[PDB]
């Protein structure tokens, strides 16, 4: 059970990044790694979030992928802390962004775009292979690896699905359209979701049929993948295996 728990002393904590702190991991190979700490806002006096929480983060440890973020260990003082390797990029959100500005990173071509957008389908065709749900994709919360590929990470209304705003209701699928709005924010190189919609107006406007619009030298069949991301019925949305192999398809399509 509580295999993947790493002793305090072997933690160093600094500066608060994002509450994610920055810090030192000692490792058994005696070398010392970059680490993110994020300390959890968890509720005591009921046992329940804590198992619930030590419960994902067995599994969590348990994943390989080069396209998911690898849970280092757990950490508790009485306060639990999921211990992560540190991107030194950080955020694809903050990238794009960067990226429109001139001494900040070169213009992204659209197969660097796309290339994101298949890294990010890989990620999350594993978690759902491991029936795994994510519950929080946007580009914001995929980092980028030192080798410049994208891994999914910390596993907001404008990214949750009408069924899931209607009901409480919340599956691969949901998590299927949230990636739609994710390769939106990719992009567009990090907008904001339905420019001039509000917050409060999102589950009517979604109720009304109104979707993502489509972006201006944005490909026709990419908006058609991103499209298929927000049918109505679940049940009708792709699975990731789907998307990936479109996307990937989509990608070599395009000169190199
Ligand atoms: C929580 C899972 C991610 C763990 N790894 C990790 N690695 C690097 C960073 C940097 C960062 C900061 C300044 C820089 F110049 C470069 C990087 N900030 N955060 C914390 C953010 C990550 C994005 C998320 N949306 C909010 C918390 C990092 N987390
Ligand atoms: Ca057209
Ligand atoms: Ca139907
Ligand atoms: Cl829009």
């Amino acid at each position: 059970l509580e295999d993947v728990v790493i002793d305090r002393n072997l933690l160093i904590l600094g500066k608060i990044l994002g509450s994610v702190m920055e810090g030192n991991l000692k490792q058994e190979d005696g070398t010392s790694l970059k680490v993110a700490v994020k300390t959890m806002k968890l509720d005591n006096s009921s046992q329940r979030e804590i198992e619930e929480f030590l419960s994902e983060a067995a599994c969590m440890k348990d994943f390989s992928h080069p396209n998911v973020i690898r849970l280092l260990g757990v950490c508790i003082e009485p306060k639990p802390m999921v211990i992560l390797p540190f991107m030194k990029y950080g955020d694809l959100h903050t990238y794009l962004l960067y990226s429109r500005l001139e001494t900040g990173p070169k213009h992204i071509p659209l197969q660097t775009l796309l290339k994101f957008m298949v890294d990010i389908a890989l990620g999350m065709e594993y978690l759902s292979n491991r029936n795994f749900l994510h519950r929080d994709l946007a580009a914001r919360n995929c980092m980028l690896r030192d080798d410049m590929t994208v891994c999914v990470a910390d596993f907001p209304v404008k990214w949750i699905a009408i069924e899931s705003l209607a009901d409480r209701v919340y599956t691969s699928k949901s998590d299927v359209w949230a990636f739609g709005v994710t390769m939106w924010e990719i992009a567009t190189r990090g907008m904001t979701p339905y420019p001039g919609v509000q917050n409060h107006e999102m589950y009517d406007y979604l109720l009304h049929g109104h979707r993502l619009k489509q972006p201006e030298d944005c490909l026709d069949e990419l908006y058609e993948i991103m499209y298929s991301c927000w049918r109505t019925d679940p049940l009708d949305r792709p699975t990731f295996s789907v998307l990936r192999l479109q996307l990937e398809k989509l990608l070599e399509s395009l000169p190199d």
